[PDB]
């Protein structure tokens, strides 16, 4: 098993391979070794060019076996132009063959994360600000692709040059110029990343600064008019002046080491340099080596160490990058909660009752909220579930849907038990209309649309209709084509949950669960959303689930929870009569009722 | 002046006063060592390939091995020490000038503050903050970036290409002097035009992922409806269909850089090949030295090394010039509402209110005062009111001068508020917003702000006044505690508290009530009314309220009918008038009682 290993980038990496190496496409491996081959080609190209340079040297200063020198010289030179083109191009193919590889790859990992991350449970409430998750994902996809970028166009191909020069050297040359650069390279790569370490941490801290410096200036924007009402444009300006010289010191401070790991690198080669020009034209006075060895030497050296002048940006990168990439995996890792069971049936609703048999439940072990709940809802029957404040009762609707399992008991749909059935069925059975309900960030029509796959325009237009949101998306300047939710038109509440209605309108579903869907409205709203309600219960199993107790009164049956259980049952009037809780908790809103309506 | 053709040179024209600022001396002398380094280290680039084609040239001169091994090491030594000092160069003059670039964006951004500080409100900054802050990032990375390449780049290019063609010219060609500044207006003109159409494909593939990008957000953000609807599946395609746009594109513009790469490289190359070719030629007839052989292919390796990256260069100095040019039209944006010259602080003795006649509306072809006059007792509490029409969202706006009426006047005691300063105006104001925004900091922080320099004692006042006070004795950090976001998040009539306190801090002789209770609950609203009520103990009060019944113990009622006062008076005198009022009242009224009655 590849994940019983040690967390480090090896692992994320070997995790990532297959993803590059699909075993699926074939297109794409195809892809893959074609952009091996052009940056072996481009490593063979740009190894070779520096030989043609050093015997067009040579063909000149021992014009004594390749004459006539010039054109030995002349062919040589041409070689050497051609070779540094033939190079650039055999890298642009490349990195163009691979694009769509690294692409497709990355889209996967991505696709694979989102297909689990509605997988996962509903506890780890996935309700946090627009922008703050996508500058999250913006930077980190910026870092992967960064990270993988580098890692194959950069080090791989380094690697390959590296060894590469290091056999050549030791054939040729030294061999103390093979233990030389090898050193030398060490010595660069080791000096750069105890620098960069140092480089990241200050980057940290300006970038904090720099953060901190825009809020200033953004709150005082956002909030001009508190600014004139105040004269406090001095104050705010001086607030900002202080957080922009703080930023500024830091920038300073980041800046310059960039400056100083710079000139580290620069050191290090051109001691390298130095040491290996005059280790060969030394050779060459011995007549043991030509003039234009120093040309070859020079020339390899320089084509070494230019990819690892970014290695400082190279080493940050590639190192988030693994970060960030293994967090992916941790999250595709994490293991799902509810699960259909092996095999799963597809639950099979001919008559739509609901049971819950001994329900005992709670979100966390160490507070057991439904302490064995038990009641049959009869199927075509419209019932509600009322409670004080300890009843459970918001629980109901999320486990009807299995966003969470029983931790003892079961719940039935017609006689089935929910968890061992799959769940698309299972919350294909089920309509809701939820106390705060969202609109997707695109039109009304797709809004209401997305109670079904492929809902028809007169599917959509009927669910309005029965919504009794029809008129007022007609009185829409651009109609079911409406831009709603953030950015875009905004709706009352009354008109939010009326676009809910048509929603599970579409859809259609046999049973139907309105929980505290008027809750959050004004009276006359909820009166007026009522009466549609009552209309679209019509023919299904209709279970209510309020605070208000006037606004269920009608129901067939009701279901009185207290403390996890089930406390009372039967018809408002049976309620009122038996001069229990639910009575009670009537008498008890009665009066809340009457003296809000004193205060006037 | 500002007269000119307003291209890139303009800006950097007058972005040049910030890099020479004639404030500090100590940035000036920066910019001159800065200059220095740049005239040392093309100085050192151009002298290191000198050295290099000198010991090529006593290898070949060269007749034995005699003392030529000594002269070939010096120069080779002389070649690697060159390399390092003029990378040492180069960072020093990156490390000198980076203080000026720090310093000269920053008093451009302040500048660019404290002028939107000036600025009309009607500019509408009603906007989300990530879209903001991401503009300014954006922005910010983009002048920066634009500064760095035209300096550091740029710059020491043209130096080094003058060099390059003034050395050629002396020593060699001319033929090659022709050869490569053909080769670099080539290079430069491919990069510019291939470099527009890739602008226009990143542009694309930028759309395309933030859409795919927002897709996939608000599907995460809407777990709970994607479960209710086992919509899954569905939005798995839908963000994979988007993700493979996005793909599509990224591929294209990718594609572009390596055509783009790959003419450049043609072009480099083929004056490498003539180049060198036309030195071996010139070798061959004793002309030339081999040494030049080298000395050509470095120097123009060596110039052509900065221009790799042009592409990215030209389109980001073009972005930077944008956003620099968009920064100056703001500063030269002219100021709707200025004091006159030498005007005096106003001077509050007595606290009246009057307005006299006023027309205004916020744009020419929407009036909304239509001659508006009243006048305000100081001492007294009045409240003014209307039906839609009426116009009365204009007073606060027009009271602190955020615009000037288009005919007639204001005035405070006997002053006309467009002839006195306008911190002067503002200080003898106090108002309570509808919506009381809270700035991302401590409670004592957004008290204190009703003053300049207001004490903890100040606050602790307030605070009290506005009966607040409790409430923040209760915070483990009391006024320490952060509040807004991320801080501690605030009832309404803790936000509105907090807006009465941040008033009594300032003190004001004349108090402003906009729709206070406006956005309140009812329990809320009556709450705060009592306080409202004490707060207004000493002050001249005004209270611009749309339910009547919270303004119906006022001094005297202003009744406002499509932009002119239609009616005043007390609530009784008004109640028996049987006037507009009564009308409002009396509806206002029955809908409390439709309410009631459901
Ligand atoms: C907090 C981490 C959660 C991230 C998982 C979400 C995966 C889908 C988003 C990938 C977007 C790819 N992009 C930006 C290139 O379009
Ligand atoms: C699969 C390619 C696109 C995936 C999007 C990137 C995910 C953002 C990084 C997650 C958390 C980063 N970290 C470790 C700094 O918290
Ligand atoms: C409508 C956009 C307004 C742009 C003008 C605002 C300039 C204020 C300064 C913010 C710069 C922050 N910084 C430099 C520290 O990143
Ligand atoms: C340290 C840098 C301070 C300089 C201020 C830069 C803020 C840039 C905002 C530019 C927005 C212009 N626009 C509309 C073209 O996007």
């Amino acid at each position: 098993n590849p994940k019983d290993a040690r967390h480090d980038g090896w692992q994320t990496l070997k995790r990532f391979l297959p993803y590059l190496w699909p075993a699926d496409n074939a297109v794409l491996r195809r892809r893959v070794v074609g952009a091996i081959l052009m940056v072996l080609l481009g490593k063979a190209t740009t190894l070779a060019l520096p030989f043609a340079y050093k015997k067009a040297v040579d063909a000149m200063t021992l014009g004594g076996g390749a004459q006539p020198a010039l054109t030995v010289a002349l062919a040589f030179v041409l070689a050497y132009a051609l070779g540094r083109f033939s190079g650039v191009l055999f890298d642009n193919l490349r990195n163009i063959v691979f694009e769509r590889v690294g692409q497709d790859a990355t889209r996967h990992l991505a696709e694979n994360v989102f297909a689990r991350l509605h997988k996962l449970s509903l506890r780890f409430h996935l309700a946090r600000r627009t922008g703050e998750v996508t500058k999250v994902i913006e930077r980190g996809t910026k870092s992967i692709d960064t990270m993988l970028y580098f890692l194959l166009f950069n080090i791989a191909p380094t690697v390959i040059e590296l060894t590469a020069v290091i056999v050549i050297f030791w054939l040729n040359f030294g061999l103390g110029l093979v233990t030389a650069t090898i050193l030398a390279v060490i010595a660069y790569v080791w000096t750069t990343r105890t620098i960069t370490e140092w480089r990241t941490h200050l980057r940290e801290k300006m970038n904090r600064l720099d953060g901190q410096a825009l809020a200033r200036a953004v709150d005082s924007l956002l909030n001009y008019e508190t600014v004139k009402y105040f004269g406090a444009e001095s104050r705010e300006e001086a607030r900002y002046a202080s957080a922009a010289r703080a930023y500024a010191d830091a920038a300073v401070k980041s800046e310059n080491s960039l400056g100083l790991l710079n000139i580290a690198q620069a050191l290090i080669v051109n001691l390298l340099m130095a040491g290996a020009m005059a280790w060969t034209v030394y050779g060459w006075s011995q007549g043991k080596l030509t003039v234009g060895d120093l040309v070859f030497v020079n020339t390899y050296l320089t084509q070494l160490f230019r990819p690892l002048d970014m290695l400082g940006m190279v080493y940050r990168t590639i190192r988030q990058g693994l970060i960030d990439m293994a967090e992916m995996f941790r999250l595709i890792d994490t293991h799902i909660e509810v699960a259909d069971v092996p095999n799963a049936p597809a639950l099979v609703v001919n008559r739509p009752s609901v049971t819950f048999d001994n329900v005992v439940f709670g979100y966390d072990r160490d507070r057991e909220i439904l302490h064995g709940l038990s009641f049959e809802v009869a199927a075509g029957s419209r019932v509600a579930i009322v409670g004080p404040s300890g009843a459970g009762k918001s629980t109901i609707a999320r486990l009807l849907f299995r966003f969470y399992d029983p931790w003892e008991g079961r719940i039935l749909i017609d006689g089935q038990d929910i968890a061992h059935v799959t769940q698309t069925s299972l919350r294909a059975a089920l309509g809701i209309v939820p106390q705060d309900s969202v609109l997707f960030n695109d039109t009304i029509g797709y809004n209401i649309a997305y109670g079904r796959d492929g809902a028809s325009r007169a599917e959509v237009d009927a669910a309005a209709k029965g919504a009794a949101i029809a008129d007022f998306i007609a009185r829409l300047p651009q109609g079911y084509d409406t831009e709603v939710g953030e950015r875009g038109l905004k709706l009352s509440g009354g008109e939010k949950q009326r676009v809910a209605i048509a929603r599970t309108l579409v859809k259609n579903p046999p049973i139907l669960l309105f929980d505290e869907a008027t809750s959050a409205l004004d009276t006359r709203t909820e009166q007026d959303i009522l009466s549609t309600m009552r209309a679209v219960a019509s023919h299904r199993t209709t279970i209510s689930i309020a605070h208000r107790l006037s606004t269920i009164a009608d129901s067939d049956t009701i279901l009185v929870l207290d403390q996890g259980r089930l406390a009372e049952q039967g018809s408002h009037l049976d309620l009122l009569r038996r001069d229990g809780l639910y009575a009670e908790m009537w008498a008890r809103q009665a009066a809340e009722s009457a003296e809000v309506s004193e205060a006037a």
